[PDB]
């Protein structure tokens, strides 16, 4: 369906809010930075409002659906999802039918989101360099309106196909000993929007 991408500009509150969360957020991993690289902070180049008309109807449908079942609380949180196929989320939108557990993931850490930018533990990296900590490919990630309704709270690995009944979504917890950051999971494409689109850089931390 026909998008349209609204460039927010720098001087914008609701720019500097978007930024905030996303700078904010930002945690160190288990990993050493080998599926993300190795970063504290983001140079933000581009926040995008995405705007589809089709994928807003389908969304606030869905919304007050959630709403109704769960005693008018649709629970709607701002989430992050970072992935190759950006292109094909805000043109088509999210669908459960490409996830390969089994729904769609949202992390409320920009640092999560931003392992999988290139794919699963970051791929083979940007597609110039070939490289996982790339300080100069722009990347891109989405932060999104989330529909979680009753959510389903959880520590183990999220192994479900859908959400228990009664529920809207799954929240895998972190614990010691178990997942290092929360994951969010959706099982309708529906439930979520993808707000704005975010075009940043990781920065290399200064030399000593
Ligand atoms: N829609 C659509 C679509 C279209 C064309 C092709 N692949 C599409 N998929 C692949 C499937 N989906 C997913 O969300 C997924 C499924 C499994 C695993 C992951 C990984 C993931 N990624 N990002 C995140 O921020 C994160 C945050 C927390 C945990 C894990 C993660 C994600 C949905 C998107
Ligand atoms: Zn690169």
């Amino acid at each position: 369906a026909g998008t349209i991408l609204l460039d927010l500009a720098p001087e914008d509150k609701e720019y500097q809010s978007v930024e905030e969360e996303m700078q904010s957020t930002i945690r160190e991993h288990r990993d050493g930075g080998n599926a993300g690289g190795i970063f504290n902070r983001y140079n933000v180049i581009r926040i995008q409002k995405v705007v589809n008309k089709k994928l807003r109807e389908r969304f606030c449908h869905r919304q007050k659906e959630v709403s109704e079942e769960n005693h008018n609380h649709h629970n709607e949180r701002m989430l992050f999802h970072g992935s190759p196929f950006i292109n094909a989320i805000i043109h088509k939108g999210f669908d459960e039918r490409h996830a390969y557990g089994a729904g769609i993931y949202f992390a409320e850490n920009s640092s999560k989101s931003n392992q999988y930018v290139y794919g699963i533990g970051g791929g083979t990296g940007c597609p110039t360099h070939k490289d996982r900590s790339c300080y100069i490919c722009h990347r891109q990630m989405l932060f999104c309106r989330v529909t979680l309704g009753k959510s389903f709270l959880q520590f183990s690995t999220i192994k479900m196909a859908h959400a228990p009944p009664g529920h809207h979504s799954v929240i895998g917890r972190p614990s010691v000993n178990g997942l290092a950051y929360a994951e969010y999971v959706i099982y309708r494409g529906e439930q979520a929007y993808p707000e704005y689109l975010i075009t940043y850089q990781i920065m290399k931390p200064e030399a000593p």
